[PDB]
């Protein structure tokens, strides 16, 4: 019952929600209208790390809900089921979606965080990823 | 086109996915079986900060998808639509769900991150939240 952990986890969740809103409201690209961030997370999971059940757990979704969500991405021909696999279009989509995101966050963070803070964040987050990621 | 920003944002997204998996796979509480993390995010958004359209943007979901998701939470009587509002049950659920989460993360982080790192994370994340959160 550590107040510091309550606040750390709450802040993490807030940075996700408020960053998500900032990006959706602030970029112009058609892909950031066509594809939700939750859809982009399916594509980036297949790209990097996927069965329907594993996807559900990694996205924090009930297994029962994941079928109907995958249907929309199959209809858009960004994934296929064979495991889930990216199509060439899906790879093209998630690379450009990510480029739009990274360019936008880099321009927002200019003159608000310094190089020292960015470099520290990389070491802190690699460490946190290694703690959390199960074998 | 800053490599450091690409890696920072990618790491943030990975800590979300791998932390989500760690918690779902590692805690015992009935609420962390009944309620998905995505459902818990609707309850915590109403609790803290909600129209259907605002919720969609903050969760990174298409507006078209949010109705059918809210239906399950209405059927469980954790929310009502009147804006979205928490019920007493919804408040009870999200307080216990959060307690389970915070207790678990605090025990996982014991002897893996030090007090200095936790306290630094609070200052860094308050700053990042303030940059991202729109008016
Ligand atoms: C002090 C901060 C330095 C790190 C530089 C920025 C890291 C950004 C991490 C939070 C990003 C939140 C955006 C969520 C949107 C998304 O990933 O789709
Ligand atoms: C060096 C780190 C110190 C901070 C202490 C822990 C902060 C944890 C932040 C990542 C939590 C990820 C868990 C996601 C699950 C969820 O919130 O439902």
């Amino acid at each position: 019952m550590d107040k510091r952990i309550q606040e750390a986890v709450s802040l993490f969740e807030e940075v996700l929600i408020y960053g998500t809103e900032r990006v959706i409201r602030s970029v112009d690209d058609p892909l950031w209208r066509e594809y939700s961030p939750e859809q982009m997370q399916v594509l980036k999971l297949i790209y990097k790390e996927i069965t329907s059940g594993r996807l559900a757990i990694l996205q924090g979704v009930h297994k029962s809900a994941i079928s109907n969500r995958l249907k929309k991405l199959i209809e858009k021909e960004v994934i296929s089921i064979k495991i889930l696999v990216l199509t060439a279009l899906g790879e093209t989509v998630i690379k450009q979606s990510d480029a739009v995101l990274h360019e936008y966050i880099g321009k927002l963070m200019t003159n608000k965080v310094d190089d020292q803070e960015i470099e520290q964040f990389l070491v802190t987050f690699r460490k946190l990823k290694e703690i959390l990621k199960m074998n």
